[PDB]
């Protein structure tokens, strides 16, 4: 079993039970960490470039709340949305909750030069700036999610991207 600087053992177990069958039982491998690597979206893209695997995004904001996404595709720069229906958002605040694909649109993942976002329909379920510093979470139609953080706007304390290959 893995050790995360952000997820306690109980959180890892709750998340692992919600992963799709595609990666059930697969060991977790830490591909990008703001604690270990340069803190920037560019570094995240570069550390994701060799991944042959769906990925698990783990964010801890400056209020110590934990939330993120399971994405069917490694995070990459794009000029249109990508990802498919197994992508979901999750949060642990106030309690562990998963927001699966609603079927309403397929705006799962978009990697801009200056931001990474999941969800669409002008709200993003999850948005991170180019420094992985400012973030935002809104209810969006892709996932019909709750605001993943306390309020809409948050600050990343640290984040991790795990892979299964």
């Amino acid at each position: 079993r893995p050790h995360s600087a952000l997820l306690e053992n109980m959180h890892i177990e709750q998340l692992a039970r919600r992963l799709p069958a595609r990666v059930q039982g697969y060991p977790w491998r830490l591909a990008y960490s703001t604690l270990e690597h340069g803190t920037s979206l560019k570094t995240l893209y570069r550390k994701s470039a060799s991944l042959d695997s769906p990925v698990l995004l783990v964010i801890k904001d400056m209020d110590n709340q934990i939330f993120g996404a399971y994405a069917t595709h490694p995070f990459k720069f794009s000029d249109h949305y990508y990802g498919t229906g197994e992508t979901f958002l999750y949060t642990f605040s106030p309690h562990f909750k998963v927001f699966k694909w609603s079927g309403e649109n397929s705006y799962f993942i978009n990697g801009d030069i200056s931001s990474l976002e999941l969800g669409g329909g002008g709200r993003f379920g999850l948005w991170l700036d180019a420094d992985l510093y400012h973030g935002r979470s809104n209810s969006c139609s892709t996932f019909n999610n709750d605001i993943l953080s306390k309020k809409e706007d948050f600050i990343v304390q640290d984040l991790e991207v795990w892979a299964f290959d």
